[PDB]
C-alpha cells in the first residue's frame, strides 16, 4: 500500500475540479466552486497495488508564497490539464510546466498532460499539437471529459505508473 501526493493545475474553467469530483464521486458536478482548492483522497488498486491517491485539486489567486513554493514541491505527481475549446489554457501549459520544475529542482518530474472536455465539439486545440507538445516534453497525452468519464481513470492511473517508473530511475 502505497500514498502518492497529485496535484492537478492548469488554467481555471479547463475542469480539474470536475475531473477530481469524477474521480473520487463518480459523477459530473456542473458547479464546484470556482475559488476553492481543496484536496481528496481516492484509495483504489492499480494494477494490483492499493494505492491512497492524495490530490490536490488548484485554484484560486495566482501567488508564490515561499510557504506555496515548499508546498508545490512536494507533490510527486502533476496532471497539466487544459481544455480543448481553449487555446489560451493550452498556452498556459508552459508556465505550469516551468513552475513544476522551478519548485522541484528537476527536468523529470511525473506529468501528464490531460486535454480535457473532449466531449464538446467547439475544438480549438488539434490532437496533433497535444501530441506533439507531450513528446516534446517526454511524458504521456491523455484525452479527458469529465462530463462522460472518458479518460479520467486513464489520466491519474497513468500518473501513478510515470511516478513508479521515476521511482526506479
Ligand atoms: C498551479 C501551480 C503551481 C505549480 F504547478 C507548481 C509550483 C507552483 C509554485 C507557486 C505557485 C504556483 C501557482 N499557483 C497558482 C497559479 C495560478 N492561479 C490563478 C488562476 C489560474 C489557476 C488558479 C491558480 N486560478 N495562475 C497561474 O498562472 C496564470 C497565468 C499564466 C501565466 C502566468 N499567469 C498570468 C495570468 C495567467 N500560475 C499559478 C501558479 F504557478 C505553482
Ligand atoms: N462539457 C464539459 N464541460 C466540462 C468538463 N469539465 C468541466 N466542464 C465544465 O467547465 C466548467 C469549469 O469546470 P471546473 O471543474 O470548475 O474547472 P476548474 O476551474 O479547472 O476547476 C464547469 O461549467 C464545468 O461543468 C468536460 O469534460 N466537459
Ligand atoms: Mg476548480
Amino acid at each position: 500500500m502505497t500514498e502518492y501526493k497529485l496535484v492537478v493545475v492548469g488554467a481555471d474553467g479547463v475542469g480539474k475540479s470536475a475531473l477530481t469530483i469524477q474521480l473520487i464521486q463518480n459523477h459530473f458536478v456542473d458547479e464546484y466552486d470556482p475559488t476553492i482548492e481543496d484536496s481528496y483522497r481516492k484509495q483504489v488498486v492499480i494494477d494490483g497495488e492499493t494505492s491512497l491517491l492524495d490530490i490536490l485539486d488548484t485554484a484560486g489567486q495566482e501567488e508564490y508564497s515561499a510557504m506555496r513554493d515548499q508546498y508545490m514541491r512536494t507533490g510527486e505527481g502533476f496532471l497539466l490539464v487544459f481544455a480543448i475549446n481553449n487555446t489560451k489554457s493550452f498556452e498556459d501549459i508552459h508556465h505550469y510546466r516551468e513552475q513544476i520544475k522551478r519548485v522541484k529542482d528537476s527536468e523529470d518530474v511525473p506529468m501528464v498532460l490531460v486535454g480535457n472536455k473532449s466531449d464538446l465539439p467547439s475544438r480549438t486545440v488539434d490532437t496533433k499539437q497535444a501530441q506533439d507538445l507531450a513528446r516534446s516534453y517526454g511524458i504521456p497525452f491523455i484525452e479527458t471529459s469529465a462530463k462522460t468519464r472518458q479518460g479520467v481513470d486513464d489520466a491519474f492511473y497513468t500518473l501513478v505508473r510515470e511516478i513508479r517508473k521515476h521511482k526506479e530511475k
